[PDB]
């Protein structure tokens, strides 16, 4: 749980840093990360650690 959480968040951060990912809508990114088993908590953390505007309009909670 703990180790898999750390790894998910870290993978999400590198994901958000990908130049091809960055130019896509926030919605795409959230939905993909959710399909990757991240919690909304972890999604929010990833955006923070990646220094990217946490997408405020959060539909999928
Ligand atoms: C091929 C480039 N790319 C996308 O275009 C893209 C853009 C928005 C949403 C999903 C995708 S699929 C995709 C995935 C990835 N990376 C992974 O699938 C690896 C990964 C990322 C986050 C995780 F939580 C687990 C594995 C990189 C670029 C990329």
């Amino acid at each position: 749980e703990e180790s898999e959480k750390r790894k998910r968040v870290s993978s999400a951060v590198q994901f958000l840093h990908d130049s091809r990912v960055k130019i896509t809508p926030a919605a795409n990114k959230i939905q993909f990360l959710k399909s990757k088993g991240l919690t909304t908590e972890e999604v929010c953390e990833a955006f923070e650690k990646a220094g990217q505007t946490i997408p405020l309009d959060e539909i999928k909670k």
